[PDB]
DNA sequence: TTATCCTCACTAAAGGATAA
DNA sequence: TTATCCTCACTAAAGGATAA
């Protein structure tokens, strides 16, 4: 169930949802797209100052992609 | 058609895309969400270290939203 | 119309690391 | 395991603006 998204706070807590259900742990993800733990945890927690190259390294490590859509 | 969209480039430039499809300029998407034009063009042109939060701002000026998926 | 410029205050992300 | 810390080099984004 993937829904709408439509801000930081929201995308990082649903990306966060996919890595726990699926049992990673950040220092994994992190070492499979070569960046810091630390920043996983940033994203995750602070996300409204992420970069757009972080998120996409995140979503590649989730086995993630996305689409734009209608706001409706 | 809203593709799967894998990098901050991919992303700028269907964006992009959907401004100029809507025929909408730079200042005045911005002049809608209160952010500079020059943002606007920062992210069109250079992506890859633009906020979280410019994105979704955009995003929001061009009556769309996003969701994740499957990367396949 | 939009790429581009100046300045300033702030932050992300890298290098490195810790507690419990 | 993950939130959190230090340092440093870099940038985004705001304020302001321009050319043609």
């Amino acid at each position: 169930s993937f829904q709408k998204i439509y801000s930081p706070t929201q995308l990082a807590n649903a990306m966060k949802l996919v890595r726990q259900q699926n049992g990673w742990t950040q220092a994994e993800l992190a070492k499979k797209i070569g960046i810091k733990q630390a920043t996983i945890s940033n994203f995750e927690n602070n996300p409204d100052n992420t970069t757009l190259t972080t998120f996409f390294k995140i979503l590649q490590s989730l086995e993630l992609s996305m689409t734009l859509c209608d706001a409706k």
